[PDB]
C-alpha cells in the first residue's frame, strides 16, 4: 500500500511514455557473451532470487486520484506478484546462432510493457553452440538504467555461482530508493538548486538549436574494434594527461567540427546522478543527461580540444543535479542537445564460476538524432555502438558514419599535437 515517489530521472521517463503510451520507444536492453555453458535450471532459480531482491525489477507504477505517479511495490510469489521468466532459446544448430539471437532481442525490444504490471523486464537464455551463451536482459528505462544493469549482472552471477557450489546464498547488498529519492527531494529544496539553475540557462541564453550530421527507439549498428585499433586511446589519455572517455568526447567534438566547420559544437554527456554510497548500489533510473558546450577555434590542436573538453566537463560536473529535462523546459522548444556520447564505465567480466560474461549494448534508449555508445577499454578492445533516430538514420548510413568516425578519432589520438583543420577527415 506504500507510495513510493519517483526518481526525477523515472519522472522524465513517465512523462515521456504518456506522449505515446502504447509505444516501447523507451525498451532498452544489453546483454552478456558467455564463454562457458551455463545450468538453465540453475540460472532460472538462481533470476528469481536475483529479482525478488531487486525492488526496481518488482516494481509497477501506478497514477494517484490527481493523476500524479508513483511507484508500487510487488515482491515475487512463494496485489499482483511480480512474475519471474528465464527464457532458454537454444540456437545451438542453428546456421546463424548469433544473428537469429539479436533478431530475437530486437522484436523483444519492440514488445511494449505496460507500466501498472509489475515486472517491466524480460530475460532470455540463448545457447549458441560451441557452448557459448548469450544472456538477455530487457528492460524498461523507468526501472533500470546502465549502471544498473551492471549491478544486476554481478548480483546474478554471484546467486548462480552459490547455487552451483552448493554454498549457501550470499546476502544481497542493495540500497534503498526511497532514501535515494529523499536525497533529490533535499538538493531540489537547497540553495545549490537555485544555483545550477543560473549557471545551465546562463550558459544557453542564445539557445542553439541542436543540430544533426521526436524520440525515438532507435536503429543500431554495431563496431567491434580489436586491441589493435583501441590501445591508442590509451596512449593518447597517457600524453594528453586525460581519462581516454574524455578523449573520446573530444573525438566526436573535432569529427562534429570537421564535418560542418562549426566553431561551437554541442554534445550531450550522460551522468549516473547517484550521489553517495546508497545511491551508488541501489538499482533503478536516476541517470542524467547534460549539454556540454565547446569552442572548437581555427588552428587548435585536438590535445587543446581536449583541454576544452576538460575545462567544460569540469562545470559540467559541478552543477550535475540539475536535470537536463529541467534545462530543456526552460529554454523551450527542443531544448538544447547534441549526439550523446555514452563512454560506458569500466565492468569487470561477469564471473559465473567459469564461465565469463562480457557486457554488451543492445539499446541504451531512446532519440531525436544520436547515440554514440562505447564499451570496452583501449586495453581490452571497444564495441562502438550508433544508435541513429530511424527517421533521420538509415542503417547503411550509421555504418558508414560510424567507421569514418573511428578512423577519424583513431588518426586525432595518434598524434594530439596535430592540428585539427589540417588532419584529413575522408569520407
Ligand atoms: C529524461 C530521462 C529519460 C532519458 N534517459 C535516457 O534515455 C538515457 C540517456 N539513456
Ligand atoms: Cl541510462
Amino acid at each position: 500500500s506504500v507510495r513510493h515517489g519517483l526518481t526525477s530521472a523515472q519522472h522524465c521517463v513517465w512523462l515521456a511514455q504518456q506522449l505515446d503510451p502504447r509505444g516501447a520507444h523507451y525498451r532498452t536492453g544489453s546483454c552478456l557473451e558467455i564463454d562457458g555453458p551455463l545450468d538453465h535450471a540453475v540460472l532460472s532459480r538462481a533470476l528469481r532470487l536475483t529479482v525478488a531482491g531487486t525492488e526496481t525489477l518488482c516494481s509497477r507504477f501506478l497514477t494517484d486520484e490527481e493523476g500524479r505517479p508513483y511507484r508500487a511495490y510487488c515482491p515475487p510469489a512463494p496485489v499482483p506478484y511480480t512474475p519471474v521468466l528465464l527464457r532458454h532459446i537454444d540456437l545451438s544448430g542453428h546456421e546463424d546462432p548469433e544473428g537469429e539471437a539479436q533478431r530475437w532481442m530486437d522484436r523483444d525490444r519492440a514488445t511494449p510493457l505496460p507500466l501498472d504490471r509489475p515486472g517491466l523486464s524480460s530475460h532470455a537464455l540463448f545457447t549458441l553452440g560451441g557452448g557459448r551463451h548469450l544472456y538477455y536482459l530487457g528492460v524498461h528505462h523507468i526501472v533500470i538504467d546502465g549502471t544498473s544493469m551492471a549491478l544486476f549482472y554481478e548480483r546474478l552471477a554471484e546467486v548462480y555461482r552459490a547455487l552451483r557450489d552448493g554454498r549457501a546464498v550470499p546476502a544481497a547488498a542493495f540500497g534503498d530508493t526511497d532514501r535515494m529519492v529523499a536525497g533529490e527531494e533535499a538538493y531540489r529544496a537547497s540553495a545549490r538548486y537555485e544555483r545550477d539553475r543560473a549557471y545551465w540557462t546562463g550558459l544557453f541564453t542564445d539557445r542553439p538549436e541542436p543540430v544533426s550530421l521526436r524520440a525515438l527507439a532507435p536503429t543500431v549498428r554495431s563496431l567491434g574494434l580489436p586491441p589493435e585499433r583501441t590501445e591508442v586511446l590509451g596512449r593518447a589519455a597517457e600524453a594528453t594527461g586525460a581519462h581516454w572517455a574524455r578523449v573520446v568526447i573530444a573525438g566526436v567534438a573535432a569529427f562534429l567540427h570537421r564535418t560542418t566547420g562549426a566553431r561551437d559544437v554541442v554534445v550531450s554527456v550522460p551522468v549516473t546522478g547517484r550521489y553517495g554510497a546508497n545511491a551508488r548500489i541501489t538499482p533503478g533510473m536516476v541517470s542524467n543527461r547534460l549539454p556540454l558546450r565547446l569552442a572548437v577555434r581555427p588552428g587548435e590542436s585536438f590535445a587543446r580540444v581536449v583541454e576544452t573538453v576538460s575545462e567544460a566537463m569540469s562545470g559540467l560536473l559541478a552543477h550535475s543535479r540539475f536535470r537536463g529535462e529541467d534545462l530543456d523546459r526552460e529554454l523551450g522548444g527542443a531544448g538544447v542537445s547534441g549526439p550523446t556520447v555514452n563512454v560506458m564505465p569500466y565492468i569487470r567480466p561477469v564471473d559465473f564460476g567459469g564461465p565469463v560474461g562480457l557486457m554488451r549494448s543492445i539499446s541504451s534508449g531512446p532519440t531525436t538524432d544520436l547515440n554514440i555508445v562505447l564499451t570496452g577499454t583501449p586495453e581490452s578492445g571497444l564495441r562502438v555502438d550508433f544508435e541513429g533516430n530511424p527517421q533521420v538514420y538509415g542503417g547503411q548510413d550509421l555504418t558508414v558514419l560510424q567507421e569514418r568516425f573511428v578512423r577519424f578519432l583513431a588518426e586525432l589520438a595518434a598524434d594530439p599535437a596535430a592540428t585539427v583543420d589540417e588532419v584529413a577527415l575522408l569520407t
